[PDB]
């Protein structure tokens, strides 16, 4: 009923019965976003080629907005970003009670060639240090993603399923497009790094072989990869599937970071039905121990997810 | 120095001792792209989803901009269009010798998960039919594509090589960001559809083959694949490595379209020093028999693709 | 404070009131209605009417009243809504009332559209006394929060909550307001004096005294400067901001003034009176008069104290 | 025409006048810095500013003046550029040097920045008659192109390359200007009359007397309305599209008038006439003043032909 991102989640939290500081850290994340956004469409490019006579910056910009507009916010204590080395610990006289980790411009190596990128996030209730951002997936209470593609949109979940907004650009709002979405239970796109095909564990080159040459009159799958996580991990949401960056060879921990990139998204798959998986555990129930670890992920359609698991079990 | 590509094109045709004709079609072609550009970022959603109480589209838009500012412009006799079962023949009142071949939404089916999309097409100098456009691409006067992803974007020949130019959603005009842009010799990504793996021929099962596993000690491909044309060629163009869609089982004669899909980015890619062939023949080369007709598609740096076409001719 | 937007700076006074979110509801709703405003405004989408794809002033007053009702009403917060637009007081459907009555002219400054002039949008929020028109017909007095939007040379709101006013600004990259002045103060005296004088005919002998004094004056200063926009918005703005004086008084043909007194005067004599200025009748502070009809119109003089001061002045020794 | 959108009318135009291009290009140029002038103008970045990434008018005047002067010597097509925010003419480098004379006043409005109020920029072309500020010195008779943009509720340019006025309105979701009106005409008559009446303590009899006469006419009409935006280009182009009359005339401080010569009254004047309207320094058309220096000011009376008639009536007869 409430159309707006913002009227949404005020109304969210008056029932919830919560005292406005979560309400005011989503608020300030959701500002950062659309300031983003607003950067990454290139607004104020001409500037920069010499209109007015004057002749990685992008990541440094996002980094910098997320992190003032939550500091500022007054609700957090603990931030932790893709960007910096060290935890973040909010400024005693701006503490709140909650813990962000963020990679505020995902998929940003992708810039030059202009592909869809993203904002990833997830909030925990926590002496502030670095362990407070050290909690496992399970106890999230608040996630979600802002994509850069052809739209804007966000994906966000406080606990009761995934909701779905795009940014209007003439308004300069976030418009409710799609409430409590549910992934397909099998997809029918598979959606990995096949470059990495020599260096795959069993498992993942007998999967990918499945989906290629099926044995029982099936479709091959179709294979898609933009190779910028939150735009392939949203394509699972809303067509359904599989996306995978296995451990390999090469990347024996895996890839993705764990804190900021896969707890984030596995928190809006799970919430939509879907599953997510190191291959030996719920990516969820991973316990953390540093906040730049790396692991493997496996996600998307619950039958597709557990066929893969099905063939790590064989290998 | 000319800085917007409003007068760039103006001074381009003044070095060309031009009437205007041509500056006149593609000014109007640019100002259908903004209009795209501003539809497919979701400006209006919000009147959409009611908030003055007022409760494939996308598609039908896109094409009626890009037929009005091409009709309107004086400029042209024939329209072919994606979208459109027949020629589309300009009012004799409208007339001018340009013919123009475009889809004026590509990638569209993807709209839904927000990949990156584009716009691309061709322009022929030429009483009028459609036989006026089933000239060879050789023949083609100026082409480009605008790709809608993480910013606007246009690629723009007019036959002395290949000018990007990016949307400003501040000032409302593409600025010049690279003049005579030239793809790598050779590059290290692969893109394609391996979903078809099943479908193959021998040539490209094998060389396939040989990213993955190479056999002369260098590092396997990456692999890329977004599924929607202009952002895997884009991609291509700025980064190197290859394209394909070539011909399989299942779409024996290819499935991308000759005149206003592959003709247009094979011009391109070629003017940027790059090769683009349908595996028996180069694009360009190939003399189209009608407006909707399919071909295989393989392009990109040119020593990836002179080893495709050794492959093809091994096997 | 640190708030940066106004929807943050909202959300942290609402909680600083301890409300439950109701009215911070209902201004979210306001302001969301004010940018979609001046959108269509900025004239954004024109191209399409002039038939980019093959497709080719009224219409914007129905737009921007459509946008302010249906926000309002979908807030849950409100029961009565009074518009300049509409004949009858609107009643909010019962599954969707709350307790607050909002009077408001969503498109404020008609003969000025037409030439591009500044307008604006203006409100009044009271707290409900089953609803019907008579929960509008409070005087300003009991004023709960008003406002008004300026889509001028940029788009500024001009707010108040009872506690001083604040002025945010629009940035149109960002899609938000953002506090560029806190707790703003009115200078104590002006230097000038905004009113239609295409009325002169019609004025009583105290408007026609202090107009003479403003241009001719008697102590040696300079004689003021006169601007008149035509859009009380556009003039209120500049009065609270430069300081000085505004009047739209009765006159002969306009005998009990011409502004509307529950979305125009009301709001603008709020906004005013917080800022340490004075708004009048002439007889009374418009905050005092008693409403009888909810398009019942009023004399105004507003702004600088001293100004104000002077203006009545004249008043009381030409009634005597 | 069917062109729809600034650019290819222009460009249309160029190619009926078989135009070379380069005053096509001077005047693309011009329009891309007034879109990047609307911009800045509506505070596009404003947040950044306030600190949103952790970093806390004058700046706007240089800032519009710098777009301008990049933007036309860009180009190819200018020589010599004037400038209401430089003392002296700016003569183009030589490898850039073109064959037109640019006057111009970036962001006319000064007063009315803070308030929000419209505000504006103005220019007039000239061809050169090797290049130094004398080319800037030709009468308005010999302007080849002249316009203003309108930064007000919407953005708006007036131009004229000597075949009638045409309006277009800036789509900003579309970045692009949009034909609205073409071969504009004044109406013979209006019933607004526009000037600061703070100087009416140093007005000359004639303009006492006119004033008097819109207030209280001797034919048995209604009094004019008043309107005074205090922004020139503002009160100009209502006059424009409304009817009526602007004035900013010699006074006893302002001997000469306050308006400028080169970028201010010779464009509006230009305009205006070309609209069917009538524009004096109340002794001769302005068009025909020959400047002396490029900062010159002149009285500016323009609008109605009827109305500047009336005036011009009142000055024969005073002076007599
Ligand atoms: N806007 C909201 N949407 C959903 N849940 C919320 C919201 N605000 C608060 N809550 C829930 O109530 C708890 C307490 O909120 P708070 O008092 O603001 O820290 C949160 O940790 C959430 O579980
Ligand atoms: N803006 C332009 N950029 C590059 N080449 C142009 C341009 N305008 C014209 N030409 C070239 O000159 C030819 C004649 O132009 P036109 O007289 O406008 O039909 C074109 O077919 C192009 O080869
Ligand atoms: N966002 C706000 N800013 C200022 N005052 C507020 C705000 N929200 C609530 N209040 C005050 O608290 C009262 C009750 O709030 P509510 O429970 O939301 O109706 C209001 O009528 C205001 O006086
Ligand atoms: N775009 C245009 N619109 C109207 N008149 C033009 C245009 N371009 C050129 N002209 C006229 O033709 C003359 C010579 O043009 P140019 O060769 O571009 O200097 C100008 O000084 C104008 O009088």
């Amino acid at each position: 009923d409430m159309l707006t991102l913002t009227r949404y989640v005020m109304e969210k939290g008056r029932q919830a019965k919560g005292t406005g500081e979560l309400t005011q850290l989503l608020n300030s994340m959701l500002t950062a976003i659309k300031a983003i956004s607003s950067a990454v469409r290139k607004a104020g490019l001409a500037h920069l080629y010499g209109i007015a006579g004057s002749v990685k910056k992008l990541d440094v910009l996002s980094n910098s907005l997320v992190i003032n507009m939550l500091q500022s916010s007054y609700s957090t204590c603990v931030l932790v970003s893709e960007e910096n080395k060290d935890a973040i610990i909010t400024a005693k006289e701006k503490r709140g009670k909650y813990v962000v980790c963020f990679d505020p411009l995902d998929g940003s190596s992708n810039i030059d060639c202009l592909a869809s990128i993203g904002t990833i996030f997830a909030i925990y209730r926590k002496e502030p240090s670095e362990k407070d951002a050290l909690q496992c997936g399970r106890n999230i209470v608040a996630a979600g993603y802002a994509l850069y593609g052809s739209a804007t949109l966000v994906a966000l979940s406080t606990g009761q399923g995934v909701d779905l907004f795009m940014l209007d650009p003439a308004l300069g709002e976030f418009v409710l497009v799609e409430k409590d979405v549910k992934i397909k239970k099998k997809g029918k796109i598979y959606s990995l790094n096949e470059g990495y095909a020599k260096y795959f564990d069993a498992a993942t080159t007998e999967y990918v072989q499945k989906k290629k040459f099926p044995e029982d009159g099936s479709a091959p799958y179709g294979a898609r990869y933009v190779g910028s996580m939150v735009a392939d991990v949203h394509r699972t949401l809303v067509y359904g599937g599989i996306f995978l960056y296995p451990a390999n060879q090469k990347s024996p921990k895996g890839k993705l970071r764990l804190l900021y990139e896969c707890n984030p998204v596995a928190y809006i798959i799970e919430q939509a039905g879907g599953l997510a998986t190191t291959g030996t555990q719920p990516v969820l129930d991973v316990k953390p121990e540093a906040i730049h670890q790396r692991v493997p992920l496996i996600l998307g359609s619950p039958e597709d997810v557990q066929e893969y698991l099905t063939c790590v079990q064989k290998n």
